[PDB]
């Protein structure tokens, strides 16, 4: 034992280290404090997210730190690659992953900015997670909906509607052609719209639209609440009412409570829509935070049946190439690394079920060719304002959106160039769909 | 009903609005996309965090939007003030506050960066929250410790120690003078150290150190786990073993599970240490995120008995003036606005109990004058590496740290200027304490900016 401060890089930078298949790997984009070399900043991150602290401690000799320490094993420009032994992590706990990987290292004086870009979850650790409770293919079977994107939409105004008027809007949307509708992420239980009232009114409207259309419907009833116990109480009521779905804001509720609801959802046979509210607080800026592709991996591990991925073309920010990579991470059995999409690692998904991407936010009929081109069939497209903002209201808007999606799907199946002919495809459909004609006219001037 | 897209500012910018005492107020620092005026960007934030969306909807006429909409009511440079009616929020739910205020508005194309600086929680909403399960004054009575900062320290190395060796370090620290010790935030249950074993070994060491010193001791047993059910299972065992404390990483576990643990702690009579792991992921940068003072307010509302606040002088970033304001938000009954410290609003705490600030991270004996100057008596100072890194180990390090704090507190109560006379106060104590002498000698040239 030699007391005293040593540079972090002495113990935690090891560019000769060869990662094991069981290691968890991180790619961090590092902005060192001016004067601090990349090697020392990267080693600081490795040390303070695994075993080390700021000075040598006598108790380091009471264990084999060579067995347990994280190691920065590669630095490419400002990207540091760090390997973490499998033994460092609690089985089945995303919460533990976060507590190590993003716990303290984003606040060090020596590292002025830090962004977690990607993470390689090893198969041996992935096997301790349950994954989605339903999965894309089982969900399609429960809905009896194949060969096309699924249609949804958030009820608007976000807040302020009574339970009765809220369910009226739900009914009009489902009756007009949407497969699903959803509570806004911030609609939980409030004086103007209490959750028990909303759940009862809405399921009546869902049943009525299902009977009248002859198609299966769902509403994503938001069980997000102030405590885990309260969330599970709201889920139980949704199950009692025969809802196919519940919805959780998995980041604002938090991963521990999210895990509790996932367990409940699987055991009670309901599908779990996951809203990513708060994600942009820390995934927006390229110099600091956690890229969404990491959150998407953690989501698939805990188990959501859908998660929002962005639209690329709508009102909220989202890079096209990054979104294509995120879609693959959610849906495929194995995703090879791709620097063009910010996928720093190969990701084997170890047989876990796939997750539906959900494209929502500021989209309307003119975006449908782009969205089908981006996502293919296995996605939800959500039209909130793009449904209720139709000149003739929600039911007509739902018809316009549903017809537009089916027209573009048909064109793709016929081998047409759905981007090169997108407007022509929509105009053909509009000739026998007045609602689509009226939607195209209203929003023809609205781009982001 | 007029269909089509309107500017957000038409409905959601109201510079003549006078906030009500029941309103929830937010101060956002807004960086608009180039070409987007501040009024439109601020109105977009107000709209998309309350009632609006990107195009006019027929259902807007099915309610009274004027009664429920949020309104940007003042702009000062790049800071927009937004008022939210009380009816918009679910009683007792921080989760609901976040889902509205920070739910989607940080990801809009029209607003390239956004930072929530402060939030005025109105009294009528605050009354629906329970606050800390113990509180500073009740906690001091439970510990029978008065008139000084309390001493703690994280066990090191962070991970890798067996339960037996882990508790050996705990015992040496508590025996040497620390009031408490704690699990690292990332020590939960792992192959080298399972939580049931750790809880048993550690509580034996706590009881042994309490019997040999004659002073009450505690260890912050981390119950942070993958699910709410598992966290409550670990808390139960901590209570069965007679621990005074449990610990939760309230942000990585999340606020819904945090509230579940707070309720458990109050009902089972255990004190709740709250670690802010992950906070810097979104409170570090000045252009985008949520300032920690907002997280501190939410923490006191749900109810933690301590929360980390930073050290200012240690290894992790923290601004001195902002930290002074955060300490006041955690401890005082009422906190007036203070632009010089980033407190944009008066905050009435409506009778809620206060929270212990906790200063931890890279600090050693030379930082003690600054730490007592910044925080006063009602705080914990934690020395992890600053204890176990002593030339003669944890027991000697704990004595050095305890002696330094009591000397600086002594000199302060002696009318001395502990900042100007800091080096001399420590050296006077170093003459009668060789442990302190060796600590000061070892870390003399270890400085953080
Ligand atoms: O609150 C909203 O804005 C929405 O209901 C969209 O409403 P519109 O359909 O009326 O735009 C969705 O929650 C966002 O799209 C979520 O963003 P993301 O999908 O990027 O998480
Ligand atoms: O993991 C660590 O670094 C610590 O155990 C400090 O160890 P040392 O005492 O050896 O530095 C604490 O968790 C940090 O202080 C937390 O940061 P904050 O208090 O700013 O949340
Ligand atoms: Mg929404
Ligand atoms: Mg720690």
């Amino acid at each position: 034992y030699e007391a005293g401060v040593r540079p972090y890089r002495e113990t935690y930078y090891d560019p000769d280290y060869e990662p094991k298949d069981t290691d968890l790997l991180c790619a961090f984009r590092i902005t060192p404090k001016p004067g601090v070399p990349m090697e020392e900043a990267a080693a600081a991150v490795a040390a303070e997210s695994s075993t080390g602290t700021w000075t040598e401690v006598w108790s380091n000799l009471l264990t084999d730190l060579e067995r347990y320490k994280a190691r920065c094993y590669r630095i490419e420009g400002d990207v540091a690659y760090i390997a973490y032994p499998l033994d460092l992590f609690e089985e089945g706990s995303i919460v533990n992953i976060m507590s190590s990987i993003v716990g303290n290292v984003f606040g060090f004086k020596a590292v002025q900015a830090l962004r977690l870009e990607d993470m390689r979850i090893p198969v041996a650790y992935l096997k301790t997670f349950p994954g989605p409770p339903t999965g894309i293919q089982v969900e399609r079977d429960r809905l009896n909906k194949y060969g096309r994107p699924l249609l949804g939409g958030t009820i608007k105004p976000k807040l302020g509607l009574s339970a009765k008027e809220y369910a009226r809007v739900v009914y009009e949307c489902l009756r007009g052609g949407l497969d699903t509708t959803k509570d806004d992420e911030n609609l939980n239980s409030q004086p103007f719209n209490r959750w028990r009232d909303r759940f009862l009114y809405v399921m009546e409207a869902v049943r009525k639209a299902e009977a009248e259309t002859g198609e299966r419907k769902g509403h994503w009833l938001n069980v997000t609440a102030g405590s885990t116990e309260e969330m599970l109480k709201r889920a139980e009521f949704a199950a009692e009412l025969g809802s196919r779905y519940i919805m959780v804001d998995f980041l604002t509720a938090g991963f521990a409570a999210f895990a509790s609801v996932r367990r409940w959802a699987r055991e009670n046979g309901l599908m779990l829509h996951c809203h990513r509210a708060m994600h942009a607080v820390f995934d927006r800026q390229p110099n600091h935070g956690i890229h969404f592709r990491v959150l998407a991996k953690w989501l698939r591990m805990v188990g959501g049946d859908h998660v929002h991925t962005g639209t690329v073309v709508g009102k909220l920010e989202g890079d096209r190439a990054e979104t294509l990579g995120i879609a693959d991470l959610l849906r495929e059995d194995y995703v090879p690394a791709d620097p063009g999409r910010g996928l720093f690692f190969d990701q084997d998904w170890a047989g876990l079920k796939p997750v539906f991407p959900v494209a929502s936010g500021g989209i309307h009929v003119w975006h449908v060719p782009d969205l089908v081109s981006i996502f293919g069939d296995d996605a939800f497209f959500l039209f909130g304002g793009g449904t209720h903002g139709h000149p003739r209201g929600s039911r007509a808007g739902a018809t316009a959106n549903r017809v537009a999606v089916e027209a573009v799907v048909q064109a793709r199946n016929e081998g047409r160039d759905i981007l090169a002919e997108g407007r022509e495809i929509l105009e053909e459909a509009a000739r026998s769909c007045p609602e689509l004609r009226e939607a195209m006219e209203l929003w023809g001037d609205v781009k982001f």
